[PDB]
């Protein structure tokens, strides 16, 4: 039984970058729905229901053929948004090991940002832009809908351990930005939680 | 080169069903961008640039590998939205041979509406819900992002001649309905142009 996590901050804690109205709807309506549908799909699968959502999405091919898609979509949605909320915070600073790794793997922070922005803006339709750790190297990848790199290349077209990510489904930015996804992407730099990103980069698991 | 077609009515002609602000943005920003992106990719393809968009999406497999996805997405977007605007109109009535065909193929108008509503709601992520004519029979199907049944089954996962369609990308309904897509789908019944659908059904292609 998956529980919708509470946000680690107020709905307007990311203002003036991400709007409070969207933060509320995004959490209480969209995430709520993924949790509901994932839970409904796992009702007849107690063997899989006890696994953490992050582990479940790595075992999608282990599910009954008729449960793969519904759980890929909703367990993926739950896993992705849970990471999203924790990966957002104002006032942090990229530094330490993670900053060194980005400069090492991308040449510079600006280099990395340009590549991330490209992935985020070029994601056609619904999806996510990610900064992942593929073994020893950091990389920028994107996925469609609620797919996660944790699902593997065969399913998601991407792979690696997510360090941080940006939701580019239109519901994530339409109320305030409408079609202006690039403005939303720029604002993201102001709220991406480098402290949590650093924590994940340290864990690597 | 492609050009953004003018709407067949004022931006507020679909009120109180589809909001005027969305009609404006959807047309002048979203549709415009597909036209812009398609033209940019076709600049270097004089042998394809002269083709009507509806014809171009039937030959995506003929394009250079590096041009297939960008044109599938943008030429698809242009073709889809062009159909969409003409497929909307207030005050129409589903009747004639189209209605009889719907009743024959789905058992009843209400049965058809339920199936269309289901397909429209079940399209996960960005996409379209379609009423298509194939094998001389009407059927409900959905496609991802800007894919069209006219692109064929291999690419779009669907086939047939579109009679009418509903855009379920979040930008099409978020301003007024937010996450409540089913409500948006219900309102669609109030603006779906049965006259144009009937004309398309008559022509058969
Ligand atoms: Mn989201
Ligand atoms: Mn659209």
């Amino acid at each position: 039984s998956y529980t919708l996590p509470s946000l680690p901050y107020a709905y307007d804690a990311l203002e003036p970058h991400f709007d409070k109205q969207t933060m509320e709807i995004h959490h209480t309506k969209h995430h709520q729905t993924y949790v509901n549908n994932a839970n409904a799909a796992l009702e007849s699968l107690p063997e899989f229901a006890n696994l953490p959502v992050e582990e479940l999405i790595t075992k999608l091919d282990q599910l009954p053929a008729d449960k793969k898609t519904v759980l890929r979509n909703n367990a993926g949605g739950h896993a992705n948004h849970s990471l999203f909320w924790k990966g957002l915070k104002k006032g942090t600073t990229l530094q330490g090991d993670l900053k060194a790794a980005i400069e090492r793997d991308f040449g510079s922070v600006d280099n990395f940002k340009a590549e991330f922005e490209k992935a985020a803006a070029s994601r056609f339709g619904s999806g996510w832009a990610w900064l992942v750790l593929k073994g020893d190297k950091l990389a920028v990848v994107s996925t469609a809908n609620q797919d996660s790199p944790l699902m593997g290349e065969a399913i998601s077209g991407a792979s690696g351990f997510p360090i941080m990510g940006l939701d580019v489904w239109e519901h994530a930015y339409y109320l305030k930005f409408q079609n202006r996804r690039p403005d939303y992407i720029k604002e993201f730099w102001n709220v991406v939680n480098w402290d949590e990103a650093a924590a994940r980069f340290a864990a690597k698991k």
